Order: structure tokens, then sequence, then C-alpha cells
């Protein structure tokens, strides 16, 4: 940076602190990742100056000749990446991506079937304090109490009973592979649309390590900033029959002027995803997640679903008689960043929880491998089995520092 | 740039073309402006890596210690700038800022009174193809057919008849000062909330050249990227009694994770706005708009409202027997960027129009003064009075090139 340190010393100092923090801490938040310097440079471009209401070629303003190219590059790379017939790269977030799809196919008060929020489902999949649960009539399907895998007979029973107009698949904290073929089969029986919110698994789908929902879903929403390793924003994928309706829902439906600088960075992120190195990266993410899961069990931890199939895992902390809140607090003290997360059939509230959510996407971008996964799990064991001991937390603090150079 | 040219030659080339375009063209789109290099550097920071769901201190994730400072800096500077009791700097856009306020005080199907869209009102103020007109029952007030100034007796009559729960004030294409005192007086009579969408006039309010709506409105929404000269995003200002409700409406209401890198740039933009130079800048914007308005009338053009009080003006093209579409097209050929805009009581559709919207905020940032305003208006006269002559458009093309170095 050059102009910011002179202009705003207060803001620059906090950014530099955050920059050093991201390097020092072990970042295990499943939704977080580190973007390349090329992605950031695209977000810090002059493209923020341009109002580009509308779509490439069909704009409601002149001078969009070059930002059209940028958006088309973002749309075509995404179609090439996921095998979609249409893409919309304008959603400001995953929340707005979901919102636009809901705006497309649903009237106010329509019944929608999504995943239970305490079982892995996202806030935008029917939270009573979120727009989705207030605007639409959301019913929930769950996971098996023992295996923690989606009960597909329950998805079928809830669909046949409540008769939803839309079925939503995918989650924020589900460590297993989602059977999209069964979700479409259930949707076809009740005559409902199938939406898949692949936000978390997007990068794994792009690398071919998680089944692609695109051939099975009518709508596929995602964030660009999770396993896809792009800028903070959203995207909608659909077949050409909904293409016009999806575009109208974003603009002039729920949004206004798009973020052309962020869309530029999306294109860069999609470009990086198409390369062979990203496929090797995403496999290491999955390999690291399996290794970390196995190593935590070795330490004596119980895991939700008994392991993982993707990038994230959930630790059932009930055997250790610890809450997610307590675990989150004590690991923050030693330099490990997690988040408290409800486990399926949690006896605790969403603000206390009985579990922690851990992802490997961030540490794998850094260069962490199977060996580092063994050490991370060993530190977690030392911390959580000795919460009252400051000498163990000091030992953990030094071992965290050794991993991060 | 360093890493983007190597990583993505296609995206970098289009950005460089856009960079050169912004320098070459005369940018007269009223909603557009040029951000400082410090604002861009904040948007191209590592802050995009961090999930900061919640608010400073009351986060739903750990490691937010430094991004909290950034957001607090953005919130406190905005409060210092506009004299507000509370600020929310998380809205991804002006559309989402408006959406959150609507989500706060209104149920589905509630009556809301906003400005007529063909008279100056914005898309989010009740368009039947926008979420606002579909979600809520929008009624419109208008301007006087002769003076084009808001008919405040009509605002009062529409409010007393339709009994709205909320009244929205402000516009996308209104060249005069809005009487917020009268809007609150009308709202108090019918027992309705008053929302002011100051998106366009925000920078002029910050410099004290347009009356502050804050003391009069229950809610004040705005974009940060117009006359405020900041990054592309939104903001909500309100009194402390709605503070908790407004925060809940943004998260977990309509959004998810905020854009911390954009919020950083918002803080930088607010910091730049607090300085004395910005007040001198914003006065020049107003001075330039008055000079350009007077000079266009000198050329023989009819203006909506007979001039301007702010940053923008509307040219009534009916005397020249030209549509806004035609004027927009021919000025694009010579290097002047405008947008077609409906004039009050337009006989043409919103896709053809009888007028063009012109703003001075962008050219004033460049260094354009009263002399340059005289020349810009002279070129517009040459172009629009000689649409069929290629020799005049070539003469105009060279005169545009002379203004932009």
């Amino acid at each position: 940076m050059k102009y910011l340190p002179q202009q705003d010393p207060q803001v620059f100092a906090a950014i530099e602190q955050e920059r050093k923090r991201q390097h020092a801490k072990i970042e295990l938040i499943a939704s977080e990742n580190f973007v390349s310097r090329a992605v950031m440079e695209a977000q810090g471009s002059v493209l923020t100056n341009k109002y580009a209401e509308g779509y490439p070629g069909r704009r409601y303003a002149g001078g969009c000749e070059y930002v059209d190219i940028v958006e088309e590059l973002a749309r075509e790379r995404a179609k090439q990446l996921f095998g979609a017939e249409h893409a919309n790269v304008q959603p400001h977030s995953g929340a707005q991506a979901n919102m636009a799809v809901y705006f497309t196919v649903l009237e106010h008060g329509d019944t929608v079937l999504g995943m239970n929020l305490s079982h892995g489902g996202h806030l935008t999949h029917g939270s009573p304090v979120n727009f989705s649960g207030v605007q639409y009539n959301f019913v929930a399907y769950g996971v098996d109490p023992e295996t923690h895998v989606i009960d597909y007979d329950d998805v079928r029973e809830k669909a046949r009973l409540h008769r939803p107009k839309l079925i939503v698949a995918a989650a924020s904290a589900y460590p297993r592979i989602i059977d999209f073929a069964k979700f479409r089969e259930i949707a076809d029986e009740v005559g409902a649309y199938l939406m898949v919110d692949m936000a978390h698994i997007a990068g794994l789908v792009a690398a071919g390590l998680h089944p692609n929902p695109v051939p099975y879903a009518h709508f596929v929403t995602t964030t660009t900033h999770k396993t896809l390793r792009g800028p903070r924003g959203g995207m909608i994928l659909c077949q050409e029959q909904f293409a016009k309706q999806i575009d109208k829902a974003i603009f002039p439906g729920i949004q206004g002027g798009p973020l052309m600088h962020v869309i530029a960075a999306k294109a860069v992120a999609f470009g990086e995803a198409l390369q062979d190195d990203f496929k090797a990266y995403a496999k290491r993410v999955v390999d690291n997640a399996k290794r970390l899961a196995s190593a935590l069990q070795n330490e004596g931890f119980t895991l939700v679903s008994g392991g993982t199939d993707n990038h994230l895992l959930l630790v059932d902390l009930r055997p250790q008689q610890l809450t997610g809140k307590t675990a989150e607090k004590v690991l923050d003290e030693v330099g490990i960043t997690v988040n408290k997360n409800t486990i399926p059939y949690d006896p605790e509230s969403p603000f206390v929880t009985s579990g922690i959510r851990i992802g490997t996407a961030a540490v794998t971008t850094r260069g962490f491998g199977l060996e580092e996964m063994d050490e991370i799990a060993a530190i977690i064991g030392l911390v959580l089995k000795n919460v009252g001991s400051e000498q163990a937390l000091e030992e953990a603090r030094q071992r965290v520092a050794a991993l991060t150079d």
C-alpha cells in the first residue's frame, strides 16, 4: 500500500493488524479462505466507479463496453467450470443469491422445504429471524440421530405432507456428500423446484471431488469466497429456461448496480479454479480434512457423522462435557480460530452449542499438509483436555506459533 | 498492478481499457464519481478473507478484533459526518439499505408513499418489477407539471387518503432541494414513519449545501458511491430507538457476512469527507452544476425545474424534437457519457424518454471548473442541434479530447 498509509493512518493500522493476524493465527473457520493477490488487485480497481445496471450488452447506461467483457468472462468461466447453461455473477452475497431465486419462483407465504438449521442448514434456509422464514413458509427435514446423515425418507415424507413449491438442498455445517439425485427424485414426485445452495462445497464441485448438483437442480446458488477461493460475493447457476427470470430477479428485482470490481475478481477466481493446480489444491483440502478428522478421533474426540467427506468437520464436545462456546473461547486464547456450532439434536441453544465447526480450506491454501493436520489435532487435544491448566495453553500457544513460521 | 497482469491477461486488459476510458470520456452520469487511490487500496485488502457476521464486539465468530475497529471507525465517522445517533455501514448497496428499513417497519402488503418514478423517484421506491412494489403497496406523489418541484399538497393528500405506514422522500433525478421539514410534518399528521433516501445528495448534505434529513427523518438511507465519493455500497442512519431493529434487519434479516474490505473503504471515504477540502469540492460540484445549467439554457435547452439546486440537472429535449435515447446515443459517439431519463409527465416510455440526466460530481473530482462547464454545454449544443452532421460530431470529438488533456 502507498496512498492509504498517508491518507488514513487509523484504518491502515487496523488492516495491517488484521494482515498480521491472518498470518499468525491458525484459521479453521470452514467458510473462510485466503484469496490470491490477483483477486485483491481486481477488487482494488477503478471498476467501482462504473454504474452497470443491467447485463452485458443490455445495459441501462452507456460506457459499459469494457465492464461487459469482464462480466462475460466471469459468466463464461463459471459455465465452463460447473457445466451450467446460464450464470449470474451479480449477487452481492450468497444471501442475495438465495433471495433472488426465492423471488423468482415463489410468492409470499409459499411453502419451502429446507434443511434443519440445527442439523446443518443455513440461516437463509428458513430462519424465523431471517427474511426466508418470515417471507416464506419454511418446513425442515433432518438427519439421522445416530449417523447424522440426511434422512432421505424424511425429506420425502416432509415433501409429500407439506407440498412445497421449492426444495432447498445443501448446508453450512454438513460434513458428508449430499445426494442431489435423490433430492431431484423427491422434488419430481411432489412437483417442486430443486434449489441447491452449494456455497460451502463449490470449490470441491469445481474440482470434481463432490458430485455436481447442476445436472439435477433447477437452480444452483453459491458464494464465491469459500472453497471456491474467490472474492466475497454470490452467484446463481440455472438452465436457460429460467435464465431470463433469474436475471430479472437480480435486476431490477432485489438489487441495483452490480459490483463490477468484485465481478472482475470473480472472473479471476474462476480463471484460477479452471487451472490444474486448483484441482490439486482442492484434493489436498479434502485429504487434509480426512487426516484432521482421523487425528482428532485418535485424540479421543467424537465427530458428527463419524468423520467427513468434504472440507469441514463437526466435533461433538459432549463426551468432554464442554460447550462449543467454551471450546471457541479457549482455542482463541492459544491462536486457533474456530466457531461454536450446533450439532444435530443439540441440547444447548445456538448461542452456547455442544460443538465446534472446523474447516481445512484456509490452512491448505497456506501450504499445510497431512503432517500439520496431525499437529493441529494434537494441540486441540492438549487445549480441550486441559482447559483449566495455563501451562498447557502456553505450550499450545508456542506450538501454534511454530506451525505459522 | 503486479500479480493480475501475469495471472489473468484477459481481465487485466479489460480493466486497463476501462481505466483509460474513464480518463478519455467526459463522465456526466449523476450517480458516478471517481474514488481516491486510498479508497481502492482498502477495497483491495485482505479484509475480504474475514467472516464478520454480527456487529463490532457482538460477533458470531472469533478473530474479529481488528475488523471491529474498522467498522467502528466507519460508524463513528458517519455519525460525526451527518449528526446521527446510530449508523449501519454493512448494507451491500443502496437497494439493500432501503430493503432493510422496509424489513424493519413494514409487514408484507403495507401501504408506503414514495416519489413517482417518472417524476424523479428511484426503482426501490415502488417499481412494480422491483421488490418494493411487489412486497409492499406503493402509492406515488408527484411534482407540479409546470415547475417540476414536488407538490407538497399532493404528498399530503396522498398520505391522508392512502394512510401509509411509511413515507419515503428523495430521488434519483430531482434537481431541487427537498423540504424534509414538510415531509415530517405530513408524516406526523397521518402517523407514519419518514424515510429519506439521500443516496444522490449525501455528499452535499455532508458539506452542508443541502439540508440534513437526519433531524427530520426516522430513517435515512444512502449509497456511499455517489456525491459522497466512496466505495460501492450502502448505509443506514437512524435514531437510537430503532438502532437495534435496524441492525437485526441487516443481520440476520436480509444479509449475511458483511464486506469488511468495502467497510474499510467506507471509513476512508468518510474520513476524506470530514476534511475541509471535501467541503470545498462539494461546493464546486454545486457551482459547476449551476454553471452548466445556465450555459445549456444559453445554448437554447429547456431544463426540468428551470435549473438546479444540487449536483444534477435534467434536459427536456422535446423542443429539439429528440428523445433521451437518441441524445444518449449521439453523445456516446463523441465521448460524452450521459443516460436517458424520463422527465416529469413524459409522453415517452422509460426505455425511450424525452430527457437526459447530467451530473457534475465526476468531472469536478477531475478538476473541471466553471470554464469547462461552459465548454461541455457548448459541445452538447453542437451535437444535439446537428445530429445528422458528421463534421459537427468530429468537431465535438476533438473538443472533448481537448478537455480531457
